[PDB]
This record gives C-alpha cells, sequence and structure tokens, in this order.
C-alpha cells in the first residue's frame, strides 16, 4: 500500500540474557513507520518457544522481569520456534519496506542486532547496514540539555511491542524537542 524504500523497520527483542551466544530470543515485535514516524502497521508480535533448559540460564533481572510480564508463560505455551518467527516477520516486513534499505531502527538496537546475526541471521540480512539508535538522542541530549528529559518518560514494561511503541514515541518527543528540522 504505502510501500517505500524510505520506511523505517523499527524492531525490539526480549532474551534470556546480554549474550547471544549463550542466550535465546524470546520474544519479537517489529513496527513499520514511514520516514516521518507515522505508525503504518505493526507486525507480528511472537513469544518465541524455548525449554526449560534455555530458561533457566536467566538471572534475576530476567527471571523476574521476564515471569512477572507475562512472557514465560507466553514462551512456555508458545508453539512457534525461531525459523517460524523469522519466516512470519519476513512475509510482514515485504509488504512494507523493501529488502536492504531501512536502517535497524529502536533503542540501543546494536545489542537486539548482535542477536539477529547469531539467531535470526535471514532477518538481520533484510536490514541496511546502518543504525538508527534512538538512544543516540537520549545520550547527546542528556549531556547538552539534561531538562529536556524531565518532559519524557517511558513503562518500559519489556514487552516488546510496548517498547518499541515508546521507542517511536520518544524519537516524536526528540524531534520536537532538540530537533530544528
Ligand atoms: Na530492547
Amino acid at each position: 500500500m504505502s510501500f517505500s524504500d524510505q520506511n523505517l523497520i523499527w524492531i525490539d527483542l526480549e532474551m534470556t540474557g546480554l549474550d547471544p551466544e549463550m542466550h535465546k530470543i524470546i520474544e519479537m515485535a517489529t513496527i513499520v513507520t514511514d520516514s516521518e514516524l507515522n505508525i503504518l502497521a505493526e507486525g507480528p508480535v511472537i513469544a518465541i518457544h524455548q525449554p526449560e533448559s534455555e530458561l533457566a540460564k536467566m538471572d534475576e533481572w530476567c527471571t523476574t522481569t521476564h515471569t512477572a510480564s507475562g512472557l514465560v508463560a507466553r514462551v512456555r505455551q508458545s508453539q512457534v520456534s525461531e525459523e517460524e518467527a523469522i519466516d512470519q516477520t519476513l512475509a510482514f516486513l515485504k509488504q512494507w519496506v523493501p529488502e536492504g534499505k531501512s536502517p535497524i531502527c529502536g533503542n540501543s538496537i546494536g545489542q537486539d542486532r548482535r542477536f539477529l546475526y547469531k539467531h535470526m541471521p535471514r532477518l538481520e540480512a533484510y536490514f541496511h547496514y546502518r543504525y538508527i539508535d534512538v538512544s543516540t538522542i537520549k545520550e547527546l541530549t542528556r549531556r547538552w540539555q539534561p531538562e529536556v528529559l524531565k518532559e519524557f518518560s517511558k513503562t518500559g514494561s519489556h514487552l516488546a511491542l510496548d517498547d518499541i511503541r515508546e521507542s517511536i514515541a520518544e524519537l516524536q518527543f526528540y524531534r520536537k524537542a532538540v530537533f530544528k528540522i
């Protein structure tokens, strides 16, 4: 419909920890915006099944966070593997953005990209090599005019779709508050 090579692919992952070689993806969500950050479509929100032995690698922060959000129960119930999650996400993205054109967009998105390289390389390959990291702008704002940051707050629920929605809202806030373009 509004298929364009200027559209942006936003992605957030939840994981069993911080180390791609050790840990696993347990949730993925994607959103497509246009170049002006208008949300065009939300993609599959997928709790990815992992066996107990992988969930058992989670530290206290991960265990309490992902249990209290209901994600662990959804992971245990899920019948969707990483490959099926890739397939579903690619089938969605191909309707909105061409392959290789959108940077990866989100908060500290380098960490997510590391997990994509290791666990979902077919999905990583869909992104342009660049990064649109909203936390880059957060950090520069904290240093150049930190009082701006008191005007925006995040819930930070670690539900992947809600957090990527917050990432977009954060960048929308920055465009009005710290940008002049
Ligand atoms: Na994240």
